This record gives structure tokens, C-alpha cells and sequence, in this order.
């Protein structure tokens, strides 16, 4: 196969849907097939959907998802309040592997952050990401309290040798204030900071979020993601 | 000995300094001596000292500290922007333990959430829970990410075998709402949620803090914790 790699962050709302996207152009832009798998989305009752939000920022149109939930809560309460059930543990593994192909990077968002329960009993997308030998990169923000859910998240890979891809700033502000660079600089010193989207990213038209996407990243690790 | 408890949660401003003295005022009229130790404490120039506020709320007269930064920062970044290092290992940890004595709930406040560096080099609450051998009560919010923020704390605890001596709710909405509901039931199954402070409770005077901190705690598990 080629590259699988699972996108995750310390919480909600930290820019995992933008980092996503900005990767996938950034890989397009290096000539990389690029596929994105969203498994558990929540919140589609009030018109969450990041697959769509992918498509439309970078202009991917292989997206693959699996559930879909009303609610904009965690999945199992989502699926509670629906009458619906969790998917499998193999179903959502069966989802990646069929996208799984040389050549192309495969990113799997996840939902929330990183030990939200995706199936029963208690898997998470950590759990996910051993079935398919995938790394993992960690959106996290700028502000204050980003290095304790930081320092949590890169334990909690560790305890099971899911390897870290680096970090992501979802959103970086113009200019930065003494927290946001001295978070900056500790962030990279917990992990490598592969990119630092500017703030408002998500609101950027095709042609620019393209640009954004090229600038944001180190080219040499975007192209050494898929061999 | 008595009993050491460190107050962590799973971020800032979620509230472990309303928590401590809400504790620290139903094991008062417990009939329980309390002490509260805050050893790192930063925001000192935007008025905050969370000791001092123990101290008003819940009549806690032991108010133990060693160092306090003025810069609304990571203890870290907080010292390296005025100059001047933190405090040693040793200090924190001979603190607390020269705090507890029998008979007496030792409260001690971390900074921020669990794996915040409180001493050189890259010593955390969870560090010091360890040398003085204290349980972790973990202080925790009703909001959306929660359950992840709780999950990611609870795994870190276990992590270097510090049993957790339950769960409290930083602040309960009023009206809850769906999510906060929902929350209050999903944490429960996690971990034993002690309590639920009420959504402005650090504002309450004196007397009134003291009357909501006798019934958000169970008077059983309160008395049994000495
Ligand atoms: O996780 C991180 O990014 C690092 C980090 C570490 C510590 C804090 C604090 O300590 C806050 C800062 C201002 C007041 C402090 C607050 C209080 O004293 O009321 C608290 O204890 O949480 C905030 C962030
Ligand atoms: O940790 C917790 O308390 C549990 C938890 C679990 C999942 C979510 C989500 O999935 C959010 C809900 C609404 C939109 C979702 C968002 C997105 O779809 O973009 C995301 O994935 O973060 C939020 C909280």
C-alpha cells in the first residue's frame, strides 16, 4: 500500500478539518494522490461536514466517510440521541484499507480528540491507527494551555508506539503575543512543528488557500511522506 | 501522616482553585484541618492569588506557596520572562510532606493541567504526587472536549500508578443544555464525579460559599477521606 496517515488533535475545534485540507493541497501540489477519510462525523444536523469543507479548501474530491450523526456532541452520545448505533471496529479499518493504495497519502481525520471513543467498547482512533501500522499527526493551537493537552496527547501515542508525525498549529495569529511565541517555541521543543497556518485560513478562496497550503509546509517532509 | 491530595485538571480556568476551597470548606465543618498548597502560582499581575482566595472562601488559615510569577504564562515561560528560575524539586516536594500531619486533608494546587513543568528540569504535579505518595483529584469542565481532556488525564495518572480519587465538576451551567447533560452522565462512567459546583460559585461571600460547599460534596466521603 502507501502512506496512511491519521489526523487527530488535542481537543475540538483546534483546525483538524483545515489542517487536512492544507496537507492535501500541499501533497497534491507535489504531485501526491491524496485521499481523505472522515469516519465518524458528528454534528451534520447542524451542517458540520468536513469531508465537504476538504473538497471545497483543497479540492479533493476522494473522500470516504462512514457514519454520519445528528448531534454535535461525541459520537456515542451523538448515536445515542439518533437511536443508532457505533460502527464496527473492522468497519472503520475496512474503510482506510480500501483507500490504502501506492503512491497516495491516505488521511484519516479524526473525531475530537484523541481517545474519543469511535466504536465499542472504548476504540479510539489510537486504536485505529496500530490496525493500520499509521502515523499520527497532532493538530494543537497557540494558546494558553495548548503544552499540558499537547504533552497528554503524545503520551497517550506513546503508551501505544503509535509514532507522532509532528505537530500542526491550526491557527497562528498576525501578530503573535508573548504567549502564542512562547508557546510556539515549547511546541517545538515537545515535537517538530511541520506547519503554522495563519489565522482565517478556512475562510481563503481556492487560489489562495493553495498558496497558503505550498508556503506552510516543508516540501522536503510533504514529498518524503510517500515514496 | 495524614492525607495528601493533589488538585490537578484537565486545563486552565477550568476551576481548581474554586475546587480546593470548596473541599477545603466542607472538610472545615467536617470537623477536618485543612491546609492548601499552591507551590507555583503565575497571573500575580493581574490580581490573582488563588491562596489568598482559599483563604477568603473557605476560612483555610495554612496557605503554603513558593513562588509567585506575575506574567499569565506556563510557569516556564512565566519564569524565563522575568529572568529568574523556578523552584527545586526538593522544595516542593519537603513543602507538602513538612505540610501533612495526621488528622489533617493536605490540598495541593497544581498550576494549569497535570503535566505543566512546575521545577527544573521538567518536573511535574504528577512528579510529586508520586514522591509523596498523595491520590489526584482531578478538576474537570461540562463543555464540549471534556471527555477526551478527562480520558487523556486519567491515562496520564495511571500512567505512574497515582490512583484517582474521583472527578469534580469545575462549574455546572445553568440551564445545563444537551452537551453539559450528556457530559455529566458520560464522566460518571469514567471516574466517581465528587461534586458539581454551581456556575458562579467562586463569587459567593463567605458564608454563603461555605453552605454551597456542605452540599456539593458527600458528607461521607468528605469525613472518610482522614
Ligand atoms: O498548558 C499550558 O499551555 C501551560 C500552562 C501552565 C500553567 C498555566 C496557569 O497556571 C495559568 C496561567 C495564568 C493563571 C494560571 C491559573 C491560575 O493560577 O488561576 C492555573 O493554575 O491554571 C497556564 C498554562
Ligand atoms: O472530547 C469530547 O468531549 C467528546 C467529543 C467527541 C467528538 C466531538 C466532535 O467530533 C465535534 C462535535 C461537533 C463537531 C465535531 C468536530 C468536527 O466534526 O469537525 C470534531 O471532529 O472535533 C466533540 C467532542
Amino acid at each position: 500500500g502507501g502512506t496512511i496517515l491519521v489526523v487527530t488533535g488535542t481537543g475540538t475545534g483546534v483546525g483538524k478539518t483545515v489542517v487536512c485540507a492544507a496537507l492535501a493541497s500541499a501533497a497534491r501540489q507535489a504531485g501526491i494522490d491524496v485521499a481523505v477519510c472522515k469516519p465518524v462525523q458528528t454534528g451534520t444536523a447542524r451542517g458540520d461536514d468536513d469531508l465537504a469543507e476538504v473538497g471545497r479548501l483543497a479540492g479533493v474530491t476522494q473522500l470516504a466517510g462512514l457514519a454520519r450523526y445528528p448531534q454535535p456532541m461525541a459520537p456515542a452520545a451523538a448515536a445515542e440521541h439518533a437511536g443508532m448505533a457505533l460502527p464496527a471496529r473492522d468497519q472503520i479499518v475496512r474503510l482506510i484499507a480500501d483507500l490504502d493504495r501506492p503512491g497516495r497519502l491516505t488521511l484519516v481525520e479524526g473525531a475530537g480528540g484523541l481517545l474519543v471513543e469511535l466504536a465499542e467498547p472504548g476504540v479510539t482512533l489510537r486504536d485505529v491507527a496500530v490496525d493500520v501500522a499509521a502515523a499520527a499527526l497532532v493538530v494543537v493551537t497557540a494558546d494558553l494551555g495548548t503544552l499540558n493537552h499537547t504533552k497528554l496527547t503524545l503520551e497517550a501515542l506513546a503508551a501505544q508506539q503509535v509514532s507522532c508525525a509532528g505537530l500542526v498549529i491550526g491557527s497562528w495569529p498576525d501578530p503573535p503575543g508573548l504567549v502564542a511565541a512562547s508557546n510556539r517555541s515549547a511546541l517545538a521543543r515537545i515535537a517538530m512543528v511541520r506547519a503554522a497556518l495563519p489565522a482565517g485560513a478556512a475562510s481563503l478562496d481556492a487560489g489562495d488557500f493553495a498558496a497558503m497550503s505550498a508556503a506552510a509546509f516543508d516540501r522536503n517532509w510533504v514529498a518524503g511522506l510517500v515514496g
